[PDB]
RNA sequence: CAGCUUUACAGAUCAAUGGCGGAGGGAGGUCAACAUCAAGAACUGUGGGCGCCUAUAGAACUUAUAACGAACAUGGUUC
């Protein structure tokens, strides 16, 4: 309709800087398919990968900390704890294991995923896990009693991303099913399952700030307030690749992995790309291998981390694009 | 052999003041229920001074060749 796409051309987007590439960390020996930071200081993030490590990585210098060898299969996701000194890693041996920081040593393998376990959502506020693999069903482990408490049976094909939000849209699920659930663990049942995209939303964020996840298909990154459990925008991903990664910035910085190794980046909520970057690899590794699998901010949004295929992590440091709509 | 404090004693006036006072058990069970027993050598309250000082106090148990055991098993997880 006209009366929309006037507002839209009349509605501006804030000035967010480009990314220029800061550090590449050629390390694992493997696609550092996960990656994560601590909520409480910014000193290291941790990449697990296809190695079947996962190693830590100090961000100021970029240098190895040290490396962890508690899985037998290659990791898929990683998850430090805000509210405990807890390192919730997950491979697709079926361990969803659990590091403790004060000694670098797995405690609590939690068992019960039937099969190759995708992602870990750690609960902000509760000592509480959130696990989903293949299976096909997002399971919620009590951390003490390493249990599974209840479990969300909704979905209908293998589940991706699984972001644990405070309020009561406690979990938000993503699958290859391309709904994305809203659920109240508390009910043992969904509360809002959004159908928005085409094809396996396989990525999706919390945005920091503002009670948003964005979520994204092969190409349309949807972004949604989940409160209710409404729309709230779609992004200019028109042609660009598969979306492996979906991270959000502190600053209202969507950053898009692709699995053609495209770091698109956009402004949060407006939906306007604002960046493309092309990949790069090493003289050895090939022009198909390159792309983010992983990627995510540390707390204060000037770095963005991309795990990427090149068996490299890749740390990016900070005129905008023009808008054009349909 | 003097002095004061307590019991055992008559019969008292019985005020005065104390102390034993709502004055009423003891010994024990291969009997229970609960609490609590590895922490800044580490305890608990009380007010007052304003999470911390200063007086009150209380305190059973376990500990310095460090422990509830002058005793010693088995698991689980990683390496």
């Amino acid at each position: 309709i006209v009366n929309r796409y006037e507002k839209l051309l009349s509605q501006r987007p804030e000035w967010h800087a480009p990314w220029k590439l800061s550090r590449v960390i050629n390390g694992h020996l493997g696609w550092v398919r996960c990656v994560a930071i601590d909520p409480v200081d910014n000193e290291w993030f941790i990449t697990g990968s296809n190695d079947t490590t996962m190693k830590v990585w100090d961000l100021a210098t970029g240098k190895l900390k040290t490396t962890l060898a508690g899985h037998v299969m290659t990791v898929r996701d990683v998850a430090v704890s805000d509210r405990h000194p807890y390192l919730f890693s997950v491979s697709e041996d079926k361990t969803v294991k659990c590091w403790d920081l004060e000694k670098n040593q797995i405690i609590r393998d939690y068992y019960g995923h039937l099969s190759g376990v995708r992602t870990v959502s750690i609960h902000p506020t509760l000592d509480l896990i959130a696990t989903a693999g293949r299976d096909s069903v997002i399971k919620l482990w009590d951390m003490r009693t390493r249990i599974p408490v209840i479990t969300l049976v909704g979905h209908k094909g293998p589940i991706n991303q699984v972001q644990c939000t405070p309020v009561d849209p406690q979990v938000v699920s993503s699958s290859t099913d391309a709904t994305v659930r809203l659920w109240d663990v508390v009910a043992g049942k969904t509360m809002k399952v959004l159908t928005h995209h085409k094809r396996s939303v396989r990525a999706t964020a919390l945005h920091p700030k503002e009670f948003s996840v964005a979520s994204a298909c092969t190409d349309d990154i949807r972004s949604w307030g989940l409160a209710e459990g409404s729309l709230l925008t779609n992004f200019e991903s028109e042609k660009t690749g598969i979306i492996n990664t979906l991270s959000i910035n502190q600053d209202d910085v969507l950053f898009a992995g692709g699995d053609n190794g495209v770091l698109s980046f956009y402004d949060y909520k407006s939906g306007h790309k604002y960046q493309s970057l092309a990949t790069r690899e090493m003289v050895g590794s090939l022009e198909g291998e390159r792309s983010v699998l992983c990627s995510t901010f540390d707390k204060t949004g000037l770095r963005l981390i991309t795990g990427e295929a090149d068996k490299s992590i890749k740390i990016w440091k900070q005129p905008g694009l023009a808008w054009n709509p349909n």
